[PDB]
């Protein structure tokens, strides 16, 4: 039987990292235009909740322009549920110019592991936690098939591992296929049976689209249907 995770909220805490990520880099664009107003961490969680926005570089340039407005806390408000970058472009009539953002965000996410950093920093991936306990997968992985499906790249896959412990031979990274689009767990699994362990209606949602398209497969939401994966992981062992 299959046991796929999802990496981030289930395997790892990421201790909100890509927050401060994103806080950090408008803060530094900000800083350039001297604006010294604190990016609010309630922002960054609500623009990219409710909006469309392909990364966090695009999140990062629609609030540096939204707070050189003065108006963020406004903005957020007005902005459409399903926005992209687009919106904020066309309202004010600006957009980044060339990597700019990519550059520095990457220097601050990444650090030393970034080899293009425009200044040395010690990677905020760093502050991100284990949740899983690597004793766990190691049980588990002599006598069920482990896989993981996630929107980390490869490069963020390889610290993910760093960070938990263990390797994941079956994983699927963005570079493959994105959730919720079911083609990503048939791309792991082939039909056979299993379950993935989500954190989201993300999640769900692709095990729903999953159950459409292929066949049965189960889905556990973290923190509703069990606390966490190594309850999971121990009842999965324990009993089947
Ligand atoms: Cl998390
Ligand atoms: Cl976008
Ligand atoms: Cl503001
Ligand atoms: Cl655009
Ligand atoms: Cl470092
Ligand atoms: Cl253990
Ligand atoms: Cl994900
Ligand atoms: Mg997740
Ligand atoms: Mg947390
Ligand atoms: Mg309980």
């Amino acid at each position: 039987m299959w046991i796929v995770f999802d990496v981030d909220g289930v395997l790892i805490d990421v201790r909100e990292s890509y927050d401060e990520a994103t806080k950090l880099t408008a803060e530094y664009f900000l800083g350039l235009f001297g604006v010294e107003r604190e990016i609010k961490p309630e922002w960054v969680r609500e623009l990219r909740r409710k909006g469309s926005f392909g990364d966090d570089f695009k999140v990062s340039e629609a609030l540096i322009l939204f707070a050189l407005s003065g108006r963020a806390e406004e903005l957020v408000e007005e902005f459409p549920e399903g926005g992209t970058i687009e919106w904020v472009r066309e309202k004010f009539g600006f957009q980044v110019f060339g990597g700019s953002i990519e550059r520095v965000f990457n220097t601050f996410y990444l650090g030393r592991e970034y080899p293009e950093r425009l200044f040395d920093f010690p990677g905020l991936w760093k502050k991100e936690r284990p949740i899983v306990r690597r004793g766990l997968l190691e049980r588990a992985s002599k006598h069920f098939k482990l896989g993981v499906v996630t929107g980390r790249s490869a490069l963020e896959m390889e610290l993910a591992e760093r960070i938990i412990g263990f390797k994941f031979e079956n994983a699927v990274t963005r570079e493959a296929y994105l959730k919720p689009d079911p083609r990503a767990l048939w791309e792991l699994v082939r039909g056979e049976p299993g379950v993935y362990i989500g954190d989201t209606i993300n999640d769900e949602l692709f095990v729903e689209n999953y159950r459409g398209k292929y066949g049965d497969f189960d889905f556990v939401m973290v923190g509703r249907d069990v606390k966490d994966v190594n309850e999971f992981l121990e009842n999965a062992l324990e009993g089947g």
